[PDB]
């Protein structure tokens, strides 16, 4: 508990937002 459980979810939504910009923005 404390800002729990929220924050872990994050963790893996900056990878999927990393992981679609220099691939995905970088073959245009």
């Amino acid at each position: 508990s404390g800002n729990y459980v929220l924050d872990l979810i994050y963790s893996l939504h900056k990878q999927i937002n990393r992981g679609l910009k220099k691939i995905v923005l970088g073959w245009a």
